[PDB]
């Protein structure tokens, strides 16, 4: 049925590639040429005949294929010379089908040859080419591999789906300017006649198509060793050496612990971590070579704040768990993608805190739980695990429900089944499929070995969308246990609610301590309603400890009343964490109508005895959002009461902040956050000091020490005017430090001249100045302010077509340029535009569960005004007579 592209029949229909050949081993030669930007490359691909066929179907997109033969030893009709292949093509599925002449023998191995070419990429998948600035002014060129999910076929034909895993012997030609790298160490380099070189790598070990990455650039390295002999590489441009340090000692660390906590060593000799200048995710983990963007590898002391160490950190743990949970261990289809980033996402907790406590990253892991939550309460949500087929739906599978909430469902079942018992299964997990692929059912298998207790639960995290609400109700010692489905902008008495509470059903692994006893006491909710019985008659009851569980509470009767009353009399009876939790899911029950915005805002006046900067820093975002959120809608005599309440209230916090980097990391965090805020209400110190700083620097002409922590602050200050916005993009085109551009492109963005703000973006379109890789995150930056909303929004609209040419459809970049700039909004005048915006946007054929998220975000906003708007006004205003 489907026809070719020269006319006649394609003898394969479906996107999936037939299971009768399979791939064993790649010889792959590539030889690209960094100044016309393309390359020329030839294949050997020796594939294992299961059942007899007439033509072998592969992926290959926009490649010219010149010379296709198959080669044979076991089959003499194949002998040395080979028979020529004729290629047909199909672009909708991005297949091509090797026509033999004679139809092949079931279980006797052939080599597939073929000869392809095409230009290097100018986005950022495949094989494409990437820019640098050196310190003295020159541009330079490199070539960089990008595979995951379904790009591997964009460079070479094979396989190219996770399940057809096989070895790859890859060889590089390059200029004497030039090294390459890839998967593998060198084995040696051949000179060539014309003075070329040629590098030869060792061979792989068995690995998906989507992990093979080789790279041809001029870049320095700092190397090191682990203590298993792993010798590791940092990788950077060369003005940029020093940058490295802190990855190489990170990298050494984390590696020699998962290695001893996975029971599994590194089963190659180096690997190798380097710094893309061009690249779109955070990192990827290419077996033996992991690309980073320059902000998630790269550390400067006197650019880099503690944060950016954190996130540095986070990264590199990220994509050294991957080498197991990924790499050695992959998922069989894209549905369970959530197995490789779930895993590793969830790894970051767990090597983070091990190598790097004073990090003290246990505490921002919360963050990445209520991060997902908020989408995970919508309906327009998926479940975990979700068929996926085309290219567009499976980069869509890379979200915050396959990072955050698997890794949170993961941190839920360790404290079920403890750490010992969760690490002797992960371990088992990972020596059983080592090499090859697995499922969830296998993992839930690996973790049982009581056995259908957790296959029976976990199947209910995975298959279900959303997040389950607890609801406790408290008379004497009998507690009350229900579940329901946690909805946002959805209230219990609306008709929408019955239809979406049907067939919604989770085994939650409850957890719960009393005033009377610390005492952590567990149970197992299965059915709808349940009931438990307390030993005293306590004040209150908490439940979900520390917030281990993927679930929201709710309390009934006095319940409420009772633990905000035991905050404001005595705060450090409570957990630290369980703190966190209540702060966060107090203002989620008034966004799903359970509670009122006075009892939220009630609730923050303890924070003036709260100390933990965690628990201090979540209240203080709700009422710096609140404020955010009137200043868009031009509501000022809420958001200036909101200024006053919150300069007044937490004055001291405040003013007993050094702008300095003094202090532990969350320390640093606590000083970052306060005196952005201060700023950002236009506070008159704050404006003082960090104009102050501003003008030193700038007069100094170069740079002086200026704090890294308030280093974002001191630079938006001195944006506000002409004459230091000029100066701050002049010294961002001449930074060697990619964090300071970061923090240096965030404070151009806070400028009131929507001239300067267009030119930004003008810029981040042209690609040269500012890259194109942060345009999606520029355009965030501009949206979520009143000066730049209209602005953004409008820019999205009507250059959508160009943007469909920097970036995929389905690709993060164009996820945030759209959610990043409608997302906010809140009225139903912007809801029409941009549900009307949509709606043409399908029309052209381009269709992204992103749209429906929007959407249902944005009806949120409006019914969050429309129930809780007066009660926000009214409790400010009387907040300015308590006093
Ligand atoms: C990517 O693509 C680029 C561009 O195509 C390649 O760069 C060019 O590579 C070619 C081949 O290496 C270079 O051309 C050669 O230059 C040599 C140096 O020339 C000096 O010496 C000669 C006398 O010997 C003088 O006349 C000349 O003015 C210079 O002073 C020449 O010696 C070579 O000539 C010989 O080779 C050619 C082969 O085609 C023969 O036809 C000639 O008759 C002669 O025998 C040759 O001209 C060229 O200079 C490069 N360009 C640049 C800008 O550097 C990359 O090599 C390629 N990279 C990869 C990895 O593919
Ligand atoms: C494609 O990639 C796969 C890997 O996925 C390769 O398979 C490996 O092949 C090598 C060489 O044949 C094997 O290396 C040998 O390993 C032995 C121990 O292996 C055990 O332990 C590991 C630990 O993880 C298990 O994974 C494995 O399944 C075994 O249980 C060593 O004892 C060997 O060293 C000794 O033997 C050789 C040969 O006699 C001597 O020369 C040495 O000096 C030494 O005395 C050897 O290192 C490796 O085990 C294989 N791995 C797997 C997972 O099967 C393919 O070879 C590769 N294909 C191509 C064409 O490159
Ligand atoms: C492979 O990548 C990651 C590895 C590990 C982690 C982890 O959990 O530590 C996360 C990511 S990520 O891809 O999720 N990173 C990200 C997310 C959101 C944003 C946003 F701009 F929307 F806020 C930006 C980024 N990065 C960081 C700097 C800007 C460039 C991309
Ligand atoms: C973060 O790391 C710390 C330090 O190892 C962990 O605390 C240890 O936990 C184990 C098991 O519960 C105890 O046997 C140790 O005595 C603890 N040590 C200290 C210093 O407290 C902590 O559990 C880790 N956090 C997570 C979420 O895994
Ligand atoms: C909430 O989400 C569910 C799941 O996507 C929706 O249920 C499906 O909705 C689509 C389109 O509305 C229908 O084509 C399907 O037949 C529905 N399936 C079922 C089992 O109901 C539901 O409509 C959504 N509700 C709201 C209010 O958006
Ligand atoms: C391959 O051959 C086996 C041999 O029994 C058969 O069961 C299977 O259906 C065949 N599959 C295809 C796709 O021809
Ligand atoms: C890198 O660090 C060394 C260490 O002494 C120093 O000499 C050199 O000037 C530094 N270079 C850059 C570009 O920071
Ligand atoms: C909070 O609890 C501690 C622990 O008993 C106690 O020492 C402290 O006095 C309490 N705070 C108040 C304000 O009572
Ligand atoms: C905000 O409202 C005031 C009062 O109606 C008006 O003068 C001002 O122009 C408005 N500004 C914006 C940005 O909407
Ligand atoms: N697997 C990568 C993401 C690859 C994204 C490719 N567009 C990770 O660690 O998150
Ligand atoms: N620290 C990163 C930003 C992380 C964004 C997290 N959502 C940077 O340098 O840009
Ligand atoms: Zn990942």
């Amino acid at each position: 049925f489907p026809v070719a592209t020269n006319g006649e029949r394609f003898p394969w229909q479906e996107l999936r590639l037939p299971s009768v050949v399979i791939p064993l081993h790649y010889d792959l030669f590539v030889h690209p040429n960094l100044t016309s930007l393309d390359f020329v490359a030839s294949e050997k691909i020796e594939v294992l005949v299961s059942n007899a066929t007439q033509f072998i179907i592969l992926h290959s997109k926009d490649l010219e294929i010149t010379n296709a033969t198959l080669q044979s030893e076991e089959d003499s009709r194949y002998m040395k010379p080979g028979k020529e292949l004729k290629v047909l093509s199909y672009p909708a599925h991005e297949q091509i089908a090797l026509l033999v002449p004679e139809k092949l023998t079931p279980h006797l191995k052939y080599y597939v040859a073929m000869d392809f070419q095409a230009k290097l990429g100018d986005g950022f998948e495949g094989f494409y080419k990437s820019t640098y600035r050196t310190l003295g002014g020159e541009t330079r060129i490199l070539a960089v591999t990008d595979f995951e999910p379904t790009q591997a076929r964009m460079a070479f034909p094979c396989f190219d789906e996770p399940l057809f895993k096989a070895n790859f012997s890859i060889k590089i030609r390059r200029e004497s300017r030039h090294i390459a790298l890839s998967n593998m160490p060198k084995v040696k380099t051949i000179e060539l006649e014309g003075g070329l070189l040629e590098d030869h790598f060792e061979t792989t070990v068995k690995m998906s198509t989507y992990l093979v990455a080789y790279i041809v650039c001029d870049f320095h390295s700092l190397s090191g060793f682990t203590s298993s002999g792993v010798k590791v590489s940092i990788y950077a441009s060369p003005d940029k050496r020093n940058q490295t340090h802190y990855a190489l000692q990170a990298s050494l660390k984390l590696l020699d612990f998962y290695e001893k906590y996975f029971d599994i060593y590194y089963p190659l000799s180096k690997l190798d971590l380097i710094a893309i200048p061009d690249f779109a995710p955070g990192a990827m983990e290419n077996w033996g070579l992991i690309t980073y963007r320059e902000t998630s590898l790269l550390f400067d002391p006197k650019t880099s704040s503690a944060s950016d160490k954190l996130w540095v950190t986070r990264v590199i743990a990220h994509e050294l768990a991957h080498q197991w949970f990924g790499n050695l261990v992959t998922m069989e289809w894209w549905n369970d993608i959530w197995l490789n980033e779930g895993f590793a996402k969830y790894m970051e907790l767990i090597a983070v805190n091990a190598t790097y406590p004073e990090l003290q990253f246990d505490d921002y892991f919360l963050n990445v739980c209520f991060e997902v939550i908020t989408k995970d309460s919508l309906n327009s949500s998926r479940p975990i695990s979700k068929p996926a087929e085309t290219p567009t739906q499976i980069q869509e599978m890379f979200d915050e429900v396959s990072y955050n909430k698997g890794a949170c469902i993961l941190n839920m079942l360790k404290d079920f089944l403890g750490e010992e018992k969760f690490q002797k299964g992960i371990i088992q997990y990972l020596k059983k499929f080592s090499y090859r692929n697995a499922k969830n059912d296998d993992l839930w298998s690996s973790l049982s070995n009581e056995n259908a207790e957790v296959k029976e639960m976990m199947t209910t995290w995975t298959l279900q969308k959303g997040i389950p609400l607890l609801v406790v109700k408290q008379d004497g010692c009998s507690l009350r246990l229900q579940q329901e489905r946690f909805l946002q902008g959805v209230f219990q008495e609306d008709p929408e609610w019955r239809a979406l509470q049907e067939r919604y059903l989770w085994h939650i692994p409850l957890t719960y301590s009393t005033s009377s006893s610390n005492v952590i006491h567990r149970h197992i909710l299965k059915s709808k309603t349940d009931t438990l019985d307390l030993p005293e008659k306590t004040s209150w009851v908490k439940f979900n400890v520390d917030s281990n569980g993927y679930y929201i509470v709710h309390y009934e009767g006095h319940g409420w009343d009772q633990l905000i009353t035991q905050l404001n009399q005595n705060h450090t009876l409570l957990r630290p964490k369980d703190r966190v939790g209540l702060i966060h899911d107090v203002f989620q029950l008034v966004g799903a109508g359970r509670l009122t915005l006075d009892k939220a805002l009630d609730m923050t006046y303890y924070l003036q005895h709260e100390t933990s900067s965690p628990a201090l820093l979540e209240g203080l975002s709700y009422l710096e959002s609140f404020y955010h959120m009137m200043d868009r809608r031009n509501i000022s005599d809420i958001s200036e009461n909101l200024k006053r309440y919150l300069l007044q209230y937490f004055k001291p916090v405040i003013d007993r902040q050094s702008w300095s980097d003094k202090g532990s990391v969350w320390d640093r965090m606590l000083r970052s956050a306060l005196l952005k805020l201060a700023c950002d209400l236009n506070h008159a110190p704050c404006i003082q000091k960090a104009a102050e700083l501003f003008s030193q620097w700038m007069e100094s002409s170069g740079k002086l020490n200026i704090p890294t922590d308030v280093l974002k602050i001191v630079y938006s200050v001195g944006a506000q005017t002409t004459a230091g916005w000029n100066y701050l993009l002049e010294q961002y085109e001449l930074s060697m430090s990619s964090a300071e551009q970061n923090k240096i492109l965030y404070a151009l963005s806070t400028s009131k001249h929507q001239e300067k703000l267009l030119k930004l973006i003008e810029l981040g379109m042209e690609g040269k100045v500012i890259k194109t890789q942060n345009l999606a995150a520029l355009l965030h930056a501009i949206a979520r302010r009143p000066k730049g909303q209209q602005l953004a929004w409008d820019f999205v609209r009507e250059n959508w077509t160009h943007l469909l040419k920097k970036f995929d459809l389905g690709s993060y970049d164009i996820r945030m340029i759209i959610s990043g700039t409608t997302a906010h909004f809140s009225s139903k005048d912007k809801l029409q535009e941009v549900k009307l915006f949509f709606e043409s946007l399908e029309a052209q054929g381009s269709h992204l569960d992103i749209f429906q998220t929007v959407l249902e975000t944005i009806t949120k906003n409006i019914k969050w005004l429309e129930k809780n708007l007066p009660t926000l006004r009214t409790w400010l205003m009387v907040n300015t007579r308590h006093h």
